[PDB]
Formats: structure tokens, sequence, C-alpha cells
């Protein structure tokens, strides 16, 4: 049961980094959105929700050229971003995937520099801004940030709703135990079917 | 390597109702709780703190009776709090263990009301004020209020440690899953036995 | 420009109405007694509790408190918490720390937990609790008028919460201090208004 | 005493439509701006804080067009900015002011849409990852977004540190009060020629 004017679906991640054959983090993502069928599922949704006048808002990282922005020194997974060299603002890798480009209304939410969309961006200010209490999520990483963002989104008393299959990890065991551990913690995990039914 | 000026311990959760034969969500952790030896694990590491200098901050969570503080249709894991009448404030089950009660000085951070101990509390304003960058951090759930605080931790710069043996959740699986795959992201994971010998 | 409240969606917050400000002896009063005076605010609080409890309105209490010996704090603090350090106020567990008896919590008040800065969101569960229990208008009253209660109604404005500031339920340390806060910054982040109008709202 | 491997300069709303004859919301702040000098203090401060290492972040504010990023009824100080058609992203009144000019190394904090830069951008994030303890405030509004700013740096247990000749209000008035009363409560006011010392 979705009310469009207290809703937006939240997509993070959607680039080409991840999305798209060259992606510096591509392969490493490749046989989970096979499996998943991600992207179009993904597509799908955002239809639906365009139709009925629900809000798109993109979460996509970007990292100033040189990594300024961050410590010199970094542990955990951002260290993989900074050695890889990932998600260079300006470059085709962090430009949003071509399929979900950004058009008219969307929102495209700014400052995401860690993992928890709500850590380093508007999102809260807008959504909370907009009247909007139930979001719902898809993207990248399903256990990184996707659940980063899943878990403050419930600490801050949204209504989480996970796209269960509009999501996608480094591998699927990390992704079928996000999803069967901990999404049912702090979301209610949902198709894109449910969700494309409910937004009807 | 450890600055004593600037860690704290940071226990999560070592309350009766965990950690007590009794307590109304013990069943659930006491398998893990003894495979890892969590409970004297902790002992340890708290001892060896407390000879160190550093400081000792508990993170208890509490709710006035009758969950007037929180929405009256809950969903995800707090759900099961209400449902199960878990921590209210002033009973035997949010007591801390008396094994790990609060000595001279020791800190106890007020206010948690949700998974992430930065969400409700008063921690982030304590650590900051006290010039503290690095934490360690120990107690219930590996999957769900460890790693939530783990992650804002992380996306708030500190230097996080988490104790792959002073933590337990409901599953060995689900316990497991965690600090194979999400610690790593968030976090330097270490033994009791290792940040014992980096604080002596 | 008529004020509707609903109640399922408002929260009365009363920041620091302790004894340390309030009431002779405590070690704050002297500075905000003839603010106090001027403005009858304490009373003017009370009649807006007693008419928030008839229309079912949660009232929440933020009291400020430290762990003697301020070992929670920075041992070399600046700015307004220097005083607080330096005049030992707010002591948990004296009589300077608990709330007013003319506001004592009773049955089903919610009295919010943390705070140790100014702004009651930045150091307590305040956030979580409004947004749990769906509350999307803040009612805002105490101490002090240009510290912890505009630095309140910052944030609040900041995270999406209708503010509404109870002009004649403040006090601050000067007069002056405290009508220029009213006047200037206020209607920048709320929506102020009297005791009388949040009252009548409320019925 | 300034670290600069611990300092950041924080410059608020340096943007046209407040400095610039043609902004917008220029005329509202000529009168401040010309008594107290601030634009050419605060290239003067810039300046000195780039030879000596310190970063420059400035914190720009803007706004999708058509201001669908907020509620469509706003009340307080945005209601002003909506109502005005001010800081339109890509248009020239949302643009840094030449002499400020972002320049090899800078870092263009992003996301802010309300008043406090804390609450809807990456500052925090970018200044604890780097390691900065200490802030140094500059810019618009005085009473407004300089001072949400520094009530919130404060609360976040950084050393702000306010220039209190390198910011600028719509009223004198509401300008001096604000560095009389309210300034001293969360931070340490400097004049930039104080500051430019310790930069020195």
């Amino acid at each position: 049961e979705l009310d469009p004017a207290r809703t937006a679906i939240v997509l993070i991640e959607y680039q080409n980094e991840f999305t798209s054959d060259g992606g510096v983090l591509h392969g490493a993502v490749a046989d989970v959105m096979q499996h998943t069928g991600m992207l179009a599922n993904t597509v799908a949704v955002v239809d639906a929700a365009r139709q009925a006048g629900v809000p798109i808002m993109h979460a996509p990282i970007t990292f100033a050229e040189g990594y300024g922005e961050l410590t010199r020194h970094p542990y955990g997974i951002l260290k993989g971003v900074v050695d890889g060299k990932a998600f260079v603002k300006g470059t085709w890798g962090a430009a949003i995937v071509d399929e979900l480009a950004p058009v008219n209304g969307d929102i495209v939410i700014e400052g995401k520099r860690g993992l928890d969309t709500f850590a380093s961006t508007n999102l809260d200010f807008i959504l909370r801004s907009k009247g909007v209490d139930t979001i719902v999520l898809g993207g990248f990483l399903t256990n990184c940030c996707v659940e980063s963002t899943m878990r403050t989104g419930y600490e801050r008393g949204f209504r989480v709703i996970t796209l269960t299959d509009c999501v996608a990890a480094t591998s699927q065991e990390e992704h079928n135990n996000a999803i069967s551990y901990d999404f049912p913690m702090f979301s209610v995990p949902m198709t894109s079917a449910d969700v494309i039914a409910a937004l009807e």
C-alpha cells in the first residue's frame, strides 16, 4: 500500500563504474547483476514510478580527482575506491548509466562520499522537505551502500522498502545473506513486481 | 597501535535481556555466546583497558514502559522488542550484566532506542568532546547493533576496531557472515588478544 | 494565518526547565530571573502544558545533566559550556539538575535523554522519538532563548519539522539578547506564537 | 595557534547572488559587505591560507530549477529564497564570485540546501576524513547560515574560529548583535588580521 505524495525511489549508484562493461568495478558485480536482472527490473520500477507521479532520486558517488576530499591513508572499503581510481568526478565511470539517465523532474542527490547515503548528502533534507516518509531502495552494493542507507533510513523513521531484485553485490553469497538476514530487520523486502503492483 | 588518551571501549548492550538466563532474548544469543566465549573475552578486554586508563563506555538500550516513545505500529527488528516486552526501563532485563557493571568513572551512554548507537545517543558528542578518535566495539548483536554502530563510526571518520570474539548474534551463520564480509569494509577486525596486547 | 495543530502529529518540547535556571538558589537562576519575571514564562508554560494534556499532545522534557566531575566533556572547554563546567551547573543527582516541581513529568510524559550540549537534536534521542511517533510539528519552550532554544529551532527547521516557538515561554540571560533572538532569528526558522495562540489552536 | 594539517577555511555562500551587482540578494547585503570589507578581507585570508597549506572549502547553496527539491509550501527564511528565485543551479547567481573562484586543490562542499552547512552536505564527512579539528568560518549570512554552521560545529566538537570581519548580513544591527551576543557562546571570534598572523 503506497501513497505517491509521500514516497520516493532512491537509486543508489547506478553508475557505469558498476553497471557497464569497462567499469573499474563492473567485473566484480557482473555475476550478481546477471542472476538478479537488477538493471532491467530497476528500469521497470522507475517507469511505473514516473507514471504514478513518484519522484526518482539518484544517489551517485563521486570524488574530486586525486581523492583530496579524503584521508591520504584510507582503510576498509574506500581504500579500494582510492587504489582502483573508481568514481572520479566528471568521468564516464561516475556518470549514471544511460538506461537510467536522470530526466525531467528527477532529483540527483548530492555530496555522496561514503557508503551511507544519509551520512554525506542532502537526502535527508530533501526527503523531509518534500514530506516523504516511504523510501524504496535499489542499487549497489547490496551489503554495503544499500545496507548502510537502509539502516540509517530505519533509524530515522522512514518506511524503508528494499527491492530485493534491484540490488547487486560483489558476490552472490554476500548478496543472498544480506537479503535473508539483515534486510528484514531494517526494511520491508519486496520484489519489483510487488512494488510495481503497489505503484499502480 | 593504540593511544589511551584517544581510544574508547564501547560496549553495546551487555544487558541481562541478552546475557543472562531469564533474559527475554537470551535463548536466541546463547549458542553464539557459548561458541565464541564473548562474555569472558569482553571481561578480559575491559580489565586490560582499565589497566591502560582507556575509558569504558556502556551503551545500554532501554524503553519507557508501554513503548510510548515509539510508533504504535513498529516493523522490522524493533517490532520484536515491543512484542516481546524487552528492555523495559528499570527492569532486571534492562540492567547491565553484573560481570560488566560500570565502575567508578566509566561512562554510560544515554538515550539508545534504536540499533545504531550514534543514531539516538550522546555517543558522538562525548567521543568528540573527549578527543577520542579510535573506538573498540563489542556486544550484541553482531549483525544488527554492532554493525550499524560500526558503519556510522566509519562514516564519521573514527578508526573503528571490531572485537571479532567479543560479539554475538541470534545465529552462528549470521555472526560469521558479518565478521567475514562486512566487518573488513568498515573496521579493523581484531581478536581480544590482539587488542589486549595493544593496550599493554 | 490561523494556526491548526493535529494532536497526533504534535509535540510540546520543554528545554531545560530545571531548578538550576527556574528556582531561587539555582546556580544560573540569578542570570535569567529578570527575563523570567518580565515574560511570566514559567506560568505561561504551565498553562500550555495543561492545555496540551487536555488535547492529548505528547509533552517531551529535555533536561541537560552531567556525570559528576564533568569527565564526559573535554577537560579544556570553551564557549558557553565552559560556564556550565566552571559553575558546577546541572550535576546529575542534585536538586539543580531536577525538573522544576511545577512541571514535574507525569504519567506518559517523555523525558528525552542524552542532552549534553545546547542543541537538543545533537546529543539526544529527540529526533528518533519524534520521527518514530510520526510528529512533524514541535512546539518549543524553555531556556535559553538565544542559546539552546535557538539551536534546537535551527536544527528542527533543517530537519523538516514545522517548528513553533513560544515567544512568551522562553527566557535568556538578557532582555536585549532575548528580544533580538525573538524578533530577528525566530521568524527565519519558526512560526513564533504566544502561549494564548497555541492554547487556542490546541482547543 | 593553528596546525595547518588540522585546519580548514570554510566559506559559506560567496556566490554572485549575494556578492555581485545583479545578484538578486546583493542589494540586501551590500551595506554590511561595504561596512565590514568582507570580500577583500576574505580574499586576504584565503591567500594566507593557501600559502600556509590550509585547505580551502567553499560551501555554495544551490537548488534545481523549479525548487522541486523542497516543500511546495515553505516557511521561514527559505520561503524568501524560493519567492526570490535565487541560487538556481547553473545560473550566474549560483556561481562563486570570480575573486574567490575555486583553484587547483580547493574543495567544493556539495549538497547545501538549508542554512546549516552540516545538515545537508558532505562537510562533516570530509572534515573528519581529512583529520580537521579546527574550522575557520566566513561568509553569508551572519545571523543565518554562519550562525547555524558555527552552532553545529561546536556541538560536534570542532574548534570553531569565526572571522568577525569576513561575514555579512541583511541588517547591520543583526550582524553586530550576532557577533556580540551569539558568536562568543559557540566559537573563538577573531579578525582576519589575527587569523592571517596565526596562519603566517
